Order: C-alpha cells, then structure tokens, then sequence
C-alpha cells in the first residue's frame, strides 16, 4: 500500500511513464524549471509544454545529497493511478472519501520517520539557505520557493481547533521566510489573534507527503474537536489514518510520514516586502499563467528546527501549470458536482475544471437532457455552478456525447452546436478573481474594480426539440486490440 | 396560554384585535364565502380590490348549520409572527433556527386525540362528504369543491419506518371520492408507485385545521429518521413540545391528535379521474400567481373510510391563495436563500423578501450591505445564489440596507434612483422557471423553447461602491413622536 512520498514513488514505478531520474546536474535557480516546462510542468505555462513524467533531480548544483522532485500531481492521469480509479471519476472519488473521513491519529516519534535528522537553528552554522535547495520558477522571482508547504496550525486560545492549508514561501534569511495567509482562512485568524496580543504562532510546514495529503487538504473538511479534519480525507483514500508526531522546537504537530519538515512560529508585528533582495517587483509565476506581483507585505516565520528523514526528498511544483490544476480543479469540480446533483438529481454527467483556467476559472459541465422538462436544465446548472464556485469565470455547456476533457472535441460543441446571437449569456459585473489581467476596468467599461468581470454561459447542448438531428456518426462498436495489440 | 392547537391560536389572536373576527351572518360556501373575504383578507396577488386584515371565521353556513369556516390563518406575515412569538423581519430567522433543532413528534392513544372526538365510517350507506363538510369553492368556475390545508401523512407501503408528511389541496368528487395531485419526485408520490405497482392502495390521513406552527414547519425541507415524521420537528420546536399524533381508525396512518378534521382513505391504483369530471368548467382553481389554473386530465382518486374530528369541528383553508399562500410558501424560500449566501459571502445579506407579488416564489428581494471596496460586484453573486437556490424564481431586485424590502413603495423608489436601464439589468434567457407562469411561453417570446421556460432578469438596484457618498438619503432626526401622538403607537 501507499502511506508516503516514497511508497507513491514506487507505485509509479510500475506504471512506466509516470515517474523519471536524472544525474545531470541542475540549478534550482531557474534553471530546474526551465527543464521541467518542457517534460511535464503542463498546465497554463507557455509553450512549448506537455504533461508528462514525474520528475526527480538526484544532482543539485551547490546542495549535495539533496535531490528535488516535481511534477507529482503534474497529471490528471497520474493523480487518479495514485488513488485507483478511473481518470474520469476521479473528482467523484475524492468526494465520497470526503464524505466518510478517517480522523488522523497521534503516534510516538519512534514511527516518524521525519525526525530522523534535526537541525535547530540555535546551532551557530544552521543555514536555511544552504540545508534545503529551495528552486525558483522565473529568473524575476522574489526569491527561493516552497510551494507545497502543508501547514499545520492551531488556535493560541483553543488547540482543539486546528487547520490544515497548502501554502507557498519565500526564503528571506538563514532562519526566516515570508508567508502569505489568505485572509478569513483559520490560520490567519489564528495568527491575527497571537498578533494582538503580541504573541508569535507556531506552525509546522510539512513537504514531501502521500498526494492523497496534499489532495484532499484541498476540499473543505468539517471541524471536530483536535479536528486536523483535512487530513481525515487521505485516510479515507488510503483506510490508513494519516499519523500525527510532535513537532521538536514548536507546539504544533508535523505528518509523521513526510520527507521534510520545518518548525517555525509566525512572527508577531512584523511585516517583509517579498523581493527585499531581489527587487523584481515580482512574486512568481500564478496559476493564470502570468507572473503575480511581489507583496510587500508579508508576515515572517521565523524558523526554530528543521527535520527531515535520511536522504530527504524535497518536492515542490513547476509551473505551477498542471500541477495546481490537479490540486485545485479536483474541489472545484467536486463542489459543482455536489450542487447540481443535490437540485437536479441525474442531470449532471461530470465535470472538468479546465485545465486552461488552472482548474479555477473556466468550467465545463456535461448534462443529458433525458425528457422535455430538461431543456432550460442546462442554464439552471450553469448557474449553480457560477454560485457554487464565485471565482469561476466561462461555463460552457457540452451533452453526454461530447468528451469534456478533449479541448478539440469542446470546441467542436462550440462548432456545430451554437449560435452567438442565441446560445451566449453574459454577465456584467460579477466578483471574479484578481489574478485575471482582463478582469480590470481598462479591459471593460462595465467592470468597477479589479477582480470583477463579465461572466458568460456557451449553451452548446442541443436543444432538445432537435436532438434527433444532431446524431454522431455511429460508428461500428468494436475491440481494436486484436488489429493492433501494441497500442493497447 | 401556550399553543398546541388550531383555537389555542384564535385565543392568542384575539388577545391582539385586528387580526381575528367572526360573523354569524349567512355565507354560501358556494363563491359567496371566497368573494367576501376578497375584500377583507385574501391579499397577496388576489385581484384589487383586496388587503390583508383579520383572519376570519364564519359561524352561519348556508345549508350547514353547526359548521363554521375558518381562513385567513396565516395571511399576514405580522399575524404569523405573533403567533410564533418574532418581530415580522426575522422571521423567516426565527423558523429556520427551529429547523436545526426540532423536536420529534410522540404518538399518544385515542384518550389524547381531541380530533377523534366524532368518527364518520364510510361504509355507513346514509354516508355522504357533502353533507359532512362544506367544503368552499372559491370562484364559480373552479373543479368543485375544495380543500387547501389538507396536511397529509404517510408511510412507505415497503418500509413503514420511512414517512413523509405535505400540504396537499383535494377536490370533492364523490360523496366518498376525493381527487389529489401528489408532485412527482416527492415521498409519498415514490409510496404511492410501490402501492399502484402491487395493485394495492396507499393508506393516507387528511389532517386540516392544525397549529399554525405545524402549517409552517411543514413547508420546510427536513432530514429523514426511523419512524421521524420529521417536518413536524420544526413545530415541536416553535413550541417546545412535541406534536401529538394518534393511530388511525380506518386506516393504516397515524393522525394529527390535536387536529379539527381528519380524512382518513387510500390512493386507489390504477383508477384515475379528471378534476372537473363534474363541473367541466376546464380550470381547477385559482393558482398562486393570481390566474385560474388548468384542470388536471389524470389525478389519483381518495377513497375515504373515515371522517374524524372534534366536537364543533372548525373547518380550516384559505382564499385566494393570496397572502395566505405568500406566507407558507414564502417563509421556506427566504430561508434557503438567506442559508445558502451567508454560507458563501457571511455577514453580506441583510434581509430577503419574498415578495408577495410573486406569491412567495417568483420575486425575490434581496438587501445587501456594501461593506469594503471588495464587495463591489458580490451583489451579482447574491443574485446568482439565489437564482441557483430557488429555480423557480423569475425575477431578482437587489438594494441596499437603508431600503426597506417588505415596503413596494421603497422598491420602486430605489428602482428609479439607484438604477440605469442599459448599466443595471441583467437578463438571462432560457431559464426554467415555472409552468404556472402565463408569460413562460414560446407565443410571449422566440427565446423561451416550451412552457415553464423564461427569461429570469436580475434589477441590481445597489449604489455602486465608489459612489456611495453621493446616494445617502436624507438624514432626518432621531426622535420618539410618542408623546405627540400617543394614539398612534
């Protein structure tokens, strides 16, 4: 079975094509990334680029016997191998393991192996600069990156409520690095209480962890007392609960199963501008597909030990392309399918956060009309999903006979089966998403601020007075593998 | 002085003048009786003219001395507060608190059962439910004779453990026949296939004149438990005490203990009848968006075997169904509205009307409260919330706090003020509302492909955030006129 980065590894292993090494030598400035966007980064990155095998750098120029690895979740494909189910119900697997968790579980420091080495940073020669290769994905980043840091916190006035989020870092000094908390999440409530009163807040940053972790920290979890409830998804995917150690340095706990860990507290009344010593102006590469600006005001984790298991596996993303699209589109589509099913019981066939809008932004539902009553069904779900998930952007409405994650046979829909003046809503002035450049008043008159946009509905079902004209070709049902075995 | 039934309500009423009257001058039940209390409390989108006033019950009914006629109960959203103890604005609050926490109904023998106080078997040949109940028509050209508060109990002819009790309207066919539509997809619709599949009926009770706390609660969505009855949860709850409920007499259903009337019959399979078999009038009855509606072709038949209920039975239904259904069916709307945007945008919506011109489903007014620069462009959202919420509204006026949302003249002013025709309206075509809406068809619009499709139009009627300084209405003093007019408050 899988409970960790490594036994996943090896899974991978027997499925060739999901996972490669290399010896070659490679900086984690730049030039790491530079290599993975054409093997397997994905995703919105510029082309040229693929999906493709995860990725392990054994030679890291200037960090011996470190070896960096990215592109776990870089595949929609690879993510569902790592779970056991088919591609295409792989969101609907997520959430039914959601609905059912398995609650985490406390074991002794004899069963983590990610304290088998301890740095303090008390010791005179700690370095985080020179422990841990931190790569960059842009030679105009703000710094060094974590960017599938698992951060683990819990309320100063009450540790039975706790909460469990993916976050990305910025290694600023030897022993400090900038974090962005989105605000009204736990954890910034959490922190903003120790800040007033002038207390720091202790957290663990958890890397190199079962993707069946990272995945379902992504969806909403219920609160149950010492809750940690994000994690109660993988022990669902796994029947295995998730174990749980005490940190070394800090009062929080740490995965017991993970590569590498770092313990740290947030820092109370300070702030940093994330480029200090790089002066870009910029942060790094976002999801959209574009460069996010620096922030220049970020709370500071000030780091108190770092454990990590012998020969540690540093895992990060690239891109973040189609890795972020794995990480966010399986709640998107999760919480969609959850919506619609629960109003229009039977209407919905699946749903796929486009990998175009990083899993985030555009949205393609596949209904069936199944009776007369159905046809005005389809703008109804559109617009459940639009409630259900305020950040999305274009929803585009495709029937069972249409493959949602084929981008040719979508914009075959779009082809042969709508008409612009008939089959396009839109929707000025809708709270969207900041990080889209054209959601912006010197795109469109009717946008009052930054992160509003116009929302538009591509109805291209047909209408179901003609569903008898828009047959496809049949073509003969047949098993091609005796005519070609090879490709099967 | 606590509520447990139909006349302990009255009682609380009439410590309230205004909102409870009797006559004992001669009513036909015929027309007469639905065209008086036109003028006196139908409301709702009744045709003017017309007003919310007191409930009202008819002592004297023509042809049927001893029965007197009860409606009204629950049309005025102010009368439906005080009898649930809530100021009128937070009340759709106020039942959706009691939703998350009911307390389960408790069965009791017939020594507790005050609606088993008189039963009438059917198998007696004098029988005859003309001359049992007199049952109004509201306007001469309906189906027959009806009920319109018939809450309905039932249990899965499989598994008895499942039940699910609703608001139904049956018309008097038969001195013994009934005819009920049941809406596909619900429970007791599922139970009855079961029962029709097997060739067997589905035993069912007919309670009428009940708690207005169980009326209400009813109309919420509830969970399902072994034995649970569940949308009674919600009016134990108003009251701190369980409903009561007693097993049937005649047939294989349990009764509402302290209720006025109780029919008790079965779904007979396979036989089916058109609502005005008798009338051929070719409508049913007036319909919640103000028109008559069509007769139904194909309704399952109501045998009845018995007929209970207390002495001096109080028989309860509404007019209209004017305001009366604006608050039974409007209360559960803003409730899932205002649950589904405070979960996705917390402390944004104020306040949700559904306005009683849409009789409690077709317009939805939703008051928001622009807080930060961010939310600029949320009230959009509010908007598609609630559309998704609710499919069949038709129609979305979004305002701010400083409107108030229950006073149509304070709509309409915010609709001239705060809105530009081209800038602030948003029309989504193709749209499945409802049937019962004359305007969702294809000969009103080349957009709508059949009936029941519309055109759904959000009015954001909020003043945008960078202008809110401009939009502040006049600041008048903070003042108690009571001691200038003491009689006017």
């Amino acid at each position: 079975p899988i409970n960790d980065l490594r036994s996943a590894i090896a899974l991978l292993q027997r499925h060739p094509g999901h996972y490669i090494e290399t010896d070659h030598p490679v900086d984690p400035n730049a030039e790491l990334a530079g290599v993975y966007r054409h093997i397997g980064a994905g995703g919105t990155v510029k082309r040229p680029t693929r999906t493709g095998p995860a990725m392990m750098f054994n030679s890291v120029k200037g960090y011996p016997g470190s070896r960096i690895l990215v592109g776990m979740h870089a595949s929609r494909e690879r993510a569902a191998l790592l779970l056991g189910c088919v591609p295409s119900k792989l969101a609907q697997h997520v959430g039914q393991a959601v609905k059912n968790p398995v609650a985490p579980v406390v074991v002794p420091a004899s069963q983590a192996p990610c304290q088998e080495q301890v740095f303090y940073a008390d010791d005179p020669d700690f370095d985080l600069r020179k422990l841990l290769p931190a790569p960059t994905n842009t030679p105009i980043d703000a710094g060094p990156f974590f960017c599938l840091g698992l951060v683990l916190a819990s309320d100063p006035e009450d540790t039975s409520l706790t909460d469990v989020t993916i976050h990305r870092l910025c290694v600023q000094e030897r022993d400090e690095l900038s974090m962005f908390l989105a605000a009204g999440r736990h954890i910034e409530v959490f922190r903003k209480k120790a800040e007033a009163a002038g207390k720091p807040l202790p957290v663990t940053i958890n890397m190199g962890l079962d993707p069946a972790i990272y995945i379902g920290a992504c969806f909403e979890a219920p609160t149950t007392p010492f809750g940690y409830n994000e994690l109660g998804v993988a022990g669902a995917l796994r029947q295995q609960p998730v174990e749980l150690v005490q940190g070394v340095a800090v009062k929080e706990k740490a995965i017991a199963r993970a590569e590498i860990i770092i313990e740290g507290e947030l820092l109370p009344g300070v702030r940093v501008r994330e480029d200090q010593h790089t002066n870009t102006g910029h942060a790094m590469p976002e999801f959209p597909g574009y460069c996010g600006e620096a922030n220049p005001s970020l709370p500071v984790i000030k780091v108190k030990a770092v454990t990590m298991r012998n020969h540690a596996i540093l895992q990060t993303l690239v891109g973040p392309g189609e890795e972020h699209t794995t990480l966010a589109g399986l709640p998107t589509e999760a919480s969609i399918r959850n919506a619609v099913e629960e109003a229009i019981p039977g209407f919905l066939q699946n749903v796929y956060a486009h990998t175009a809008g990083g899993g985030k932004f555009l949205g393609i539902l596949q209904v069936k009309k199944r009776q007369p009553s159905d046809e005005g069904r389809q703008g109804q779900a559109a617009l459940i999903a639009l409630a259900t998930y305020s950040e999305l952007k274009n929803i585009i409405l495709v029937d069972e006979d249409v493959d949602i994650f084929d981008s040719d046979d979508i914009l075959w829909a779009m082809t042969t089966r709508m008409q612009g003046d008939v089959s396009i809503t839109t929707l000025p002035g809708i709270r969207g998403h900041q990080l889209d450049p054209s959601q912006s008043p010197d795109y469109s008159t009717s946008i009052r601020g930054n992160g509003i946009s116009c929302k538009t509905i591509f109805d291209c079902t047909v209408p179901w007075a003609l569903k008898a004209r828009f047959e496809r070709a049949p073509f003969m049902e047949v098993d091609p593998t005796p005519w070609a075995p090879e490709l099967f």
